[PDB]
């Protein structure tokens, strides 16, 4: 009963980290167009 | 000894995923001044 108390809580540590690496990967997908369109916005300003 | 084996599988997996989070935390920090550099460009060339 001691060892499951680590085991359930260590998985609880892992699942707390599992969506964390997902959400930070959801961030890089989300800001991707922001660094992409500002690569586009300056170059069309580069004409002007 | 079976539950020790499943504990050491998670224990090796936890810090190895922590190896995945840090360079991913690096890249989310890497573009951070870069997008704000692009942000300060349009605020600079705006009146220009």
């Amino acid at each position: 009963e001691d060892l499951e108390l680590s085991l359930q809580k260590s998985d609880q540590d892992k699942a707390s980290k599992d969506h964390q690496i997902r959400n930070l990967n959801d961030e890089i997908a989300h800001q991707d167009e922001l660094i992409n369109k500002l690569n586009k916005e300056k170059k069309m300003q580069g004409e002007h």
